[PDB]
DNA sequence: CGGCGTACG
DNA sequence: CGTA
DNA sequence: GCCG
């Protein structure tokens, strides 16, 4: 078992989910706390269990295995031995720990903003929606659309929504293209939201391309909520999806890139999260390469490396590839 | 012990 | 600060 | 919390 995520596949659907769950829950945790160490160690760990074979039985088989120490072996010991990790339960029925997932789950909230309200005092949803004052636009969009943006999204869905937003890429760039990229690209099922990424084979006619979808879509009255409604070139925007007789907000994520870089745009919003940062940790520190969703620099040569597809970029960063359903660390 | 991904809005 |  |  190799020491990095992005050296070793992960399917979707394992052999120790009920494992895997406990730790993820442990390292969300010390994420509330601000512990970003022990997130990494817990949500290695917890991908390591994703990337076994068959399902751990005995304590035995996590020696050896990378990530696995003193705290994570005692955690799975106690699911083998009683099936609950008092540490784990204690976490779940926690007031800090219900209160910052809550918080943290609205559109324009995270980890900082959460803990200054949760020490304010408050607790739930209605708390917030009583003191509107001190919400940004962002913030009163999330929470009023907060329902629905907790109802998964299909992949049924998508092919419509797809459909919809290459009509309006279309009209604002003849030949641009839209590629579903995040969670679904790996195989999903469900969703938080829908990630596309948008590009032109021609490169530089995709310069200034964002604003013009965005205002397309707007104009289509299907954008309940965006930034801009000045160059960007992500847009973190609620759209309005058909339903039988009516609709429901859903989170849309747009991004433009140069079909130089698409390559590493497709990689980089095709994840898994953890894969990404690992993918990332693995380039500088085995490697010595600085990667990101534009590019992969050679810091001695100061030089960028081409890359054609996703297969180029696991070539020159030594690694066997790994087609996306198999990211999912 | 230091390090823990790296961007854009 | 938020977001991917 | 764990690796190197
Ligand atoms: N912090 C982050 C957030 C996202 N990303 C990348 C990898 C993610 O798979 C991709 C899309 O982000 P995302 O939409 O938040 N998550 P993803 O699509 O994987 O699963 P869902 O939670 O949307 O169902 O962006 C990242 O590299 N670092
Ligand atoms: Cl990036
Ligand atoms: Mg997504
Ligand atoms: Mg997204
Ligand atoms: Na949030």
């Amino acid at each position: 078992m190799p020491a990095y995520a992005c050296q070793r596949p992960t399917p979707l659907t394992h052999h120790n989910t009920g494992l895997s769950e406990a730790l993820e829950i442990l390292a969300e945790a010390a994420g509330f706390e601000g512990s970003e160490g022990r997130l990494l160690t817990f949500c290695r760990a917890a991908s390591v269990l994703k990337a076994l074979p068959s399902p751990v039985t005995t304590l035995s088989q996590l020696q050896g295995l990378p990530h696995f120490g003193e705290h994570s072996s005692r955690v799975v010991q106690e699911l083998l031995e009683h099936g609950v990790c008092e540490e784990v339960e204690r976490v779940r029925r926690s007031e800090r720990y219900q209160t910052m997932k809550l918080f943290t789950q609205i559109f324009g909230v995270g980890v900082k903003t959460a803990d200054r309200w949760y020490r304010e005092g408050l607790r739930t949803l209605d708390d917030l929606r009583e003191q509107p004052q001190k919400l940004t636009q962002q913030q009163k969009a999330g929470l009023q659309h907060h329902q629905d943006l907790s109802t998964p999204v299909l992949r049924s869905d998508v092919d419509a929504l797809q459909q919809v937003v290459e009509e309006a890429v279309g009209q604002a760039l003849p030949g641009a293209t839209v590629t579903l990229t995040g969670g679904f690209r790996r195989g999903k099922l469900q969703g938080h939201d829908v990630d596309f990424l948008i590009t032109h084979p021609k490169e530089g006619q995709e310069a200034g391309l964002l604003p013009r979808v965005m205002c397309r879509l707007q104009d289509q009255g299907l954008i309940l909520y965006h930034q801009h409604q000045d160059a960007f070139e992500r847009s973190f925007c609620i759209f309005r999806l058909p339903q039988p007789g009516s609709w429901k907000a859903v989170r849309v994520d747009l991004v433009v890139a140069p079909v130089s870089q698409f390559p590493f745009a497709l990689l980089g919003w095709t994840g898994s999260k953890l894969f990404q940062r690992e993918l990332r940790r693995f380039s500088r520190k085995e490697k010595g390469l600085w990667l990101n969703s534009h590019g992969l620099f050679d810091p001695e040569q100061k030089t960028f490396f081409q890359a054609a597809s996703e297969e180029d970029i696991f070539r020159h960063l030594g690694l066997e590839y790994l087609p996306p359903e198999q990211r999912n660390a």
